[PDB]
């Protein structure tokens, strides 16, 4: 499946993620895409803190989907 995400520069990157993957692991492509790690940044969804507790589905991330990006750690 296919997806999106934001960020303070409010940008969009299409991934390759599945709606049965857990958050981590689609937090772990795109963080492998760029080369980031995901200890500096996280995704939001629906406004809230978007963890491997569950997959896109259980957080209905369905295709096409967007998420946000956070202001990094602490400090802002």
């Amino acid at each position: 499946m296919q997806i999106f995400v934001k960020t303070l520069t409010g940008k969009t990157i299409t991934l390759e993620v599945e709606p049965s993957d857990t958050i981590e692991n689609v937090k772990a492509k795109i963080q492998d895409k760029e080369g980031i790690p995901p200890d500096q940044q996280r995704l939001i969804f629906a406004g809230k803190q978007l963890e491997d507790g569950r997959t896109l589905s259980d957080y209905n991330i369905q295709k096409e989907s967007t998420l946000h990006l956070v202001l990094r750690l602490r400090g802002g």
